[PDB]
């Protein structure tokens, strides 16, 4: 009936992950994968008596890969949103997040609200083809949106004065502000709300299983332990 | 597979509503529909890229209209109950409510408990064919139950002395006690428990979508904003 | 479509229960069944206009009986675990529990953690073929595990010095420590986490109904009332 | 030692109240006092075996009357603030409130934040000599502040176009928006935070008593009962 | 300045206790004292580098002994009430309780509310000179109140048919219903609210210390540990 | 009467701080003070219309300086403990913390509990004369305690193999594990409980004021804002 049965029979759990989003999912020096969600993936696979098989995907290709049935579950710092919910399921959430500006610490007071940010003289930098760009284009009608394809240098462009800010996952803003003390994550009284969860096929029994596993992890304190370790 | 796909393809969301229950659902002077649940309906339709098409229904006809597939979702100050759950699904809840007496303020102390209310000398007035009548007949074995078909004058009958009280949705009792300072909503330490939710077909993917949409509204604070506006 | 419809048509709800686990499920002097979960079962059956038909099962046979479709729901102090979730569904939970040591009160400080317990000189007694034995074998690599088939005398073996402790449901440890003031339930800052819930077939509509019924019981305070009565 | 002893000996509790703030404190047709805080005052006096003696005061005179020892406690919809805390004590709080704009419903979107409100072309109306005026002058450096002494007509000035909005207690904004459907209370995701509490002398034992009384009212559900009745 | 300093200098903490209220305070076979509050007392004394000296008191004499300064703190299953708050302080609370009927299990449905209980044909038994008698006389204007001085046999009188019920601390009702399976503690949706706390002199610094000690016990989980052990 | 009045009259608030505990209190390149608690200190002083005057103190001298009345309040990442509560007051708490091991990440599993840590072959390093040393000596009867006076190099000694771990404030362990990815903060399901608060004189009115100020900061979200900025 269900993918749950298929996974139990094959002894393989195919987990898609991007490897481009520390602390959730990133590449080891040896070319392997590591991170909070890789850790969780190992635990889910083990609960199913299954080998963990990591399937590479990317943000632009995530939903195409989903439709093509390239994986059983995607675990990679993925936000729940209604566009994705059109085609897929999500597990129960494991983290509260949301987009938020990262900007020069010296300019923090200037960029608290969309109204302050959405001005002709402002430049918001974004990476191409993902939810960051969608969020910028949906919420900025006046500010310049600068699309920057090289994610290795994107935050550096803010420091270098090519852009005023980027609006990205709060967890990313926070981490980058550590990598670049020059930068600060804006933190109003919240800027946007979202949750992280695991992307699932439209499969009732498999979702019930994944949710039960994640719920036990959450209530037992295991989830918090791993979050304290990684995040 | 799912009604979710059908709605996404047709670009129409059919929402049933009664238009007889301010603040959830009522008629504008022009003959249109307005209210908290009409507002929410517009937001759900928009999230689906769909036109909102309001389908009239009524309390006596609600479940018949459901069975006849006259709508995709019903949004109209509808309480979750197990009788309806026999045939339909409900979304996650958006409001805690429950039946409660509305009575003369001067008589408030007399009507705190079913035991006090369920006495030969008491008259409880009710509207025909809905959950109010069912609740009265299930909980009053001694008191007189007076069925009154004209909802425009029903609360006036309490003030006029034709009945001692009515047991109805707390939100309605509260509102009517504003319309008629003569009346008070009874508020024990609670009288009955119920939640309001949206009536759904037995459709897993569509329910998951609606719940995700409503959950985001709830956690982001949007739901509270609209409740503060309307309720 | 659903077992929900079948139950509504037949007017019978088949509930499996073990009758070997006071306060959830036990036998009356007359050979009937009683307990918290029998009480709840009566309420669920009544909500469905159905006769309650109790179907005997046992811990070793529970999942076999499930696979054989011997019952509609099992209600018997059953813990949610992922092994069972492989084949079945669970309702939303009604009690937080988890395994915990029961030991001589005089030895309580010695048996707070698995590390203290899992030592060559320690003997943990367990009943055969259930989750207690599985838990012991999964968590004790050094201590002796003593399998004792006679559940009537099993706790007596601790008092009699044949074993140091047993690790069992906290609710059971607590109750037995009342039956035997000689014994104490260990209570660290928690030892293991689990929830009790009702075992369901993979049936979406029936699960939605059961969950709605149980949710109303929980939020209305009925669940707490019955727990205060029995537990 | 304490005013507590003095009140217990004299059998009189002097409670100051303004009588100008329904639902907390207002005047009856006969010239008496009524309201939520008068109700609570009666209960506190009764707990002390004391007569309730209401002592009139006003917002401009409140702290002067306090310094002059004209009362034992003031109960009148009073917000805790640090200016008052310089000289007085407060009981534990009984209501969460805070200032918020009340404006034309048609203009609600324009007045969500101080930044939007504090513009040259905007006029904020306020009553003289209280916390409303202090709040306006502390938070508006550009907008016009219009001082209006006649509290009976002050909200009417907004409707009449003499002012764009007033920033006042949320409970007042809410109530006035009921009196004038023309007006709406602004409700962002919160605009300002404050609590209502009772004004006390610097008297440890008397504060401990009042807090114990109020805590019992809160935890027993009595407080909520009276709030549901009045507010 | 404070009793805190005096206790620190003398190295003695005088704790009053009744020894007539298991599980809080009772007598050992050897004539010593034991119980949850004796345990807590030892911990408070130790934190102060002080010897624990237990001072006997009784319910009728508690406040007289307080006034006579016979002890530093009383720890004995004592409820906070406003009568005691007239003269003494209380620590922050450590347990939520309240009076509740204990009655024959077969009669449980008959005695849910004061209204049902307060009838001419009903007899409520009470022990003399304490809060139980005060509660009965304050809340029963019709029922017979039977004063029974022998606390060893008082619950037996209910079983023996000399009385219908007693209204006493919920923790006591619960325990007695264990001692006498014949009896049940009534548990409405709550009957009365009260908290247990420690009785303190009007001494600010000593109260701040005791509260800090108890707060740490509560937040660290120590309090729950001891409650799980004793209660 | 109170120091509150004295501060209001003098227009000076003397705040003691150590300047040796980033992120709470540290020295700027210019020799000034900075940090979360310096930020909060500025806000408290401003609320009192007072100049902030920072008074240097140190961990060994803190309580001596308190007794000598060298300051009005101490704000410096100070934990509430009962030893300090003997002489001083604390404000309400602003942060939950507690001691926890920091150790090599590779050795994390070995040092989860005091029992594992307190072994002959283990060396715990500590700084002299503070709560870290007191905690080590109170909880380690077998492990070696190595006292290391140079706080600049103390964590380096763990990395260098001179010690296995240090037990220190969780916030410090966390920060140092960032400074030294080589190290990890242990995070069991909690190791020890403590709160941070501000050290106050035994002065009722001043404590009530400080608590009111801090409570407003907490409930308004200001406290969280500053914590998100600094911590
Ligand atoms: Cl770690
Ligand atoms: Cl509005
Ligand atoms: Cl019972
Ligand atoms: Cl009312
Ligand atoms: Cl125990
Ligand atoms: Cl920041
Ligand atoms: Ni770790
Ligand atoms: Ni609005
Ligand atoms: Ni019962
Ligand atoms: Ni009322
Ligand atoms: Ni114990
Ligand atoms: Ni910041």
């Amino acid at each position: 009936e269900s993918r749950l049965d298929r996974i139990l029979e094959s002894g393989v759990l195919r987990v898609a992950t991007t490897g481009d989003y520390k602390p959730f999912s990133y590449r080891t020096e040896e070319g392997g994968y590591a991170g909070f969600d890789v850790d969780m993936a190992q635990r889910l696979a083990e609960s199913l008596g299954a080998k963990l098989v990591v399937v590479p995907t990317s943000w632009p290709n995530l939903m195409r890969d989903f439709a093509d049935d390239r994986f059983d579950i995607a675990m990679s710092g993925i936000s729940i949103n209604l566009e994705r919910q059109r085609q897929a399921y999500f597990s129960i959430p494991y983290l509260r997040d949301g987009k938020t500006p990262i900007t020069l610490c010296s300019e923090e007071a200037r960029f608290q609200t969309l109204e302050q940010i959405d001005q002709p003289g402002v430049t918001a930098i974004v990476n191409p083809g993902g939810t960051n760009e969608k969020f910028a284009r949906a919420n900025l009608k006046k500010a310049r949106i600068l699309v920057h394809p090289d994610n290795v240098t994107i935050f550096q462009q803010i420091v270098d004065g090519k852009a005023d800010l980027m609006m990205t996952d709060a967890i990313e803003a926070r981490l980058q502000s550590r990598l670049h003390p020059e930068l600060c994550a804006v933190h109003p009284q919240p800027f946007d709300f979202a949750e992280k969860a695991y992307l699932l096929p439209r499969d009732e029994a498999f979702k019930r299983y994944v949710d039960q596993w994640l719920h036990i992890a959450e209530q037992s304190g295991l989830l918090r332990q791993r979050m304290e370790h990684w995040l």
